[PDB]
């Protein structure tokens, strides 16, 4: 009924290099706790292998071609059937990789963005979400301090 996007960005929107996160700002997850918890999350099998285990309290949903290889979520082999096997629900949590934000993105409502002042090449990129479709109505920055070594913007958007 209703799909966000949530993720967090470095410069040019890098979100994954070498499958992983160098960014260690913690108030930067923990603001991906306060949005995703007991809403359905969907992701990308790259991005389940990383988290390990299912996010808690939440339908973990992840998107393969190829047979499920973990009972405990529950594997969909399209966006379609990813988004059915969510339930009725209020909202649904995209949580990445890039492969699944872009497919994702054209269904989505709102999107919530971590902002990282940091530089990372990056061979993975959230999808370029045009201005002209997006409205902030959130935005709130932090300057680096004793957790996060990097300035940090936490975002929330809503498609026009
Ligand atoms: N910073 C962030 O906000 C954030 C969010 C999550 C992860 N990341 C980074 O983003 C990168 C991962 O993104 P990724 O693109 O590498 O992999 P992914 O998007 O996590 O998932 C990729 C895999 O998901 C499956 N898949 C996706 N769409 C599908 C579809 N429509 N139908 C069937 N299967 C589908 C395929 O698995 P098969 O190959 O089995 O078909 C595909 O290989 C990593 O670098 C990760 O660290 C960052
Ligand atoms: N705002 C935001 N920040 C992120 O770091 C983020 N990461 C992903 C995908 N990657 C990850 C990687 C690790 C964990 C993770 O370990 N989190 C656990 C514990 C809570 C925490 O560590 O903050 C979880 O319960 O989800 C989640 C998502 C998707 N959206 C995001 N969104």
């Amino acid at each position: 009924h209703m799909i966000s996007l949530i993720a967090a960005l470095a410069v040019d929107r890098v979100i994954g290099m070498e499958n992983a996160m160098p960014w260690n700002l913690p108030a930067d997850l923990a603001w991906f706790k306060r949005n995703t918890l007991n809403k359905p999350v969907i992701m990308g099998r790259h991005t389940w292998e990383s988290i390990g285990r299912p996010l808690p309290g939440r339908k973990n949903i992840i998107l393969s071609s190829q047979p499920g290889t973990d009972d405990r979520v529950t594997w969909v082999k399209s966006v379609d059937e990813a988004i059915a096997a969510c339930g009725d629900v209020p909202e649904i949590m995209v949580i990445g990789g890039g492969r699944v934000y872009e497919q994702f993105l054209p269904k989505a409502q709102k999107l919530y963005l971590t902002h990282i002042d940091a530089e990372v090449e990056g061979d993975t990129h959230f999808p370029d979400y045009e201005p002209d479709d997006w409205e902030s109505v959130f935005s709130e920055f932090h300057d680096a301090d004793a957790q996060n070594s990097h300035s940090y913007c936490f975002e929330i958007l809503e498609r026009r």
